[PDB]
């Protein structure tokens, strides 16, 4: 059917389905695209957490996108708290890095992929994770 | 062709790999079985791991099985260290109870993906992860 096994061929039905809305929010038709938003967005967003928050947001995750979001992590690092919505951009940007220019405008990779977030994972782990951003950051997420 | 993401089919693939070097290490044709062994094993393995520990070894795991890797991790829990391999065994035994006994044999589940373990991952990761584990456990690799 697509990996001969019940739980991969349904890891990979959610995946699609978030990388699906993070297209339609993308406005975008590039699978490729929603996939290096997706992945530059949540790395940036797991490198503000501690050890223990970091868990906590991956157990919301399907178990592929689980594998994506613990890509490259360095869980010796202190939390990285940068106030400013530059700083944060810079650090998806960063993941966004092509021979010419992001691959995606960074606010509107961060906006598309923390709306996809907030409406897959449960309302209590998306208040913990908002109860831990500044002001300008929160003001990336559609609850403002 | 299979996801619509090179990404996704390139990590399916070395995850079908890993799976079928466990089914003919088990000697079984059930690709389930294999699977329960390998989240099975993985998880009693990394629960003897520090944080920094986990992590590195998720270096050395597919993006997809990283995911299965860190299914259900409790990072604030202090890393178990049972000197015997009836205490590793049983922990292993754990994720493979079944309405009727164990799913596998955990003995031949453990040592059916440390042999694949050992043959996929850097020679510097896999002697790094004997160096942390107790001599009756060690056994339980190829190494000895």
């Amino acid at each position: 059917s697509a990996t001969g096994l019940e739980v991969f061929d349904r890891t990979l039905h959610k995946t699609h389905a978030w990388l699906k809305a993070i297209m339609e929010e993308l406005g975008t038709e590039d699978r490729h695209k929603a996939y290096l938003a997706l992945r530059a967005v949540l790395h940036a967003l797991r490198d503000r957490l501690t050890v223990e928050e970091v868990a906590q947001l991956a157990a919301q995750l399907p178990m592929l996108v689980r594998g994506l979001y613990y890509e490259g992590w360095d869980p010796t690092g202190k939390p990285l708290k940068e106030r400013h919505k530059e700083a944060f951009l810079a650090h998806v940007a960063e993941e966004l890095k092509t021979p010419s220019g992001p691959a995606v405008d960074p606010e509107a990779a961060t906006r598309a992929v923390f709306k996809v977030l907030s409406r897959e994972i449960s309302q209590g782990e998306l208040e913990d994770v908002l109860g831990l951003l500044p002001k300008e950051l929160r003001a990336l997420w559609p609850q403002g």
